[PDB]
């Protein structure tokens, strides 16, 4: 019985995701996030092991919200007539990453380095899960600001992971990579690489480094802020032009500019308190 399960809050935001409520969950006051989502506006639907036709958003949540990560755990959902309704977990305090960045500014380079590793583990756990969230982008990133703990959101845009070419995407065009702007053709990892580029641009710098589909497929970065040659150089490679130049996930993880992470907790001590 979803109404009598969870006192709904107010409005936290709406728009191509649909209209996310804050809740709380009546049994134990666990804070949630309650998202729903209009059946007209779902193109792309799965199904569960039981065979009952679901949004991907929902078997893309299902497959990652096994375990402790970085990603936003799915704690229920229930199909109405016109719509579906997901519980989603709920981080208190919270700031999405897009806010933060709005307020604070560029980015010290060390608490973009805490930030952007931590989107990297969240984003290899989709991986690892057989799940590609095709938006990554500071408006998809909640900040815990007490535990000093980033969690990825959105997976409306999401699909399957596969190893062949991708022709369809309704992610956020600014942080879509030039094989796409040129021949709406993409693979996922090397795709979300190019996007993990723009966001690690959008942290040191304070803003996307791209506006026009030119300077998507001209190949140069521009630097607004003064940020380190290490720093450059992996944003760089990651913005590399064609899709097999961008680092695998292990190379971005092993570059020079990544050593020394702060742990959460001391992120959050230093950065955030």
């Amino acid at each position: 019985p979803l109404e009598s399960q969870y006192q709904v809050g107010p409005l936290l935001g709406s728009g191509g995701f649909g209209s996310v409520y804050s809740g709380i969950r009546v049994s134990d006051n666990l804070p949630v996030a309650i998202k729903h989502v209009e059946k007209d506006r779902i193109s792309d639907w799965g199904e569960l092991p039981n065979g009952t036709r679901v949004p991907m958003e929902v078997v893309l949540l299902k497959k990652v919200s096994s375990g402790f990560s970085g990603v936003i755990r799915l704690l229920d959902w229930f199909e109405r007539p016109d719509s579906f309704v997901l519980i989603l977990e709920r981080p208190e305090p919270v700031q999405d990453l897009f806010d933060f960045i709005t307020e604070r500014g560029a980015l010290q380079e060390e608490l973009a380095r805490s930030f952007f590793w931590q989107v990297l583990e969240a984003v290899r756990h989709c991986h690892n899960c057989g799940v590609l969230h095709r938006d990554i982008k500071d408006e998809n990133i909640l900040i815990d600001l007490n535990r000093g703990e980033l969690k990825l959101i959105d997976f409306g845009s999401g699909a399957l992971l596969k190893d062949t070419v991708y022709t369809d995407f309704d992610g956020t065009r600014v942080y879509s990579p030039p094989e796409w702007i040129r021949y709406h053709r993409y693979h996922g990892r090397s795709a979300a690489v190019w996007s993990l580029g723009i966001l690690l641009y959008d942290m040191v710098c304070g803003d996307i480094p791209f506006e026009h589909d030119e300077e998507i497929i001209g190949g140069q970065v521009f630097f607004r802020q003064r940020v380190s040659s290490e720093c450059q150089h992996l944003i760089r490679w990651c913005l590399a032009l064609r899709p097999s130049d961008r680092p695998t996930f292990e190379e971005i993880q092993n570059h020079p500019w990544m050593q020394d992470v702060l742990l959460p907790q001391e992120t959050a001590e230093i950065h955030l308190h």
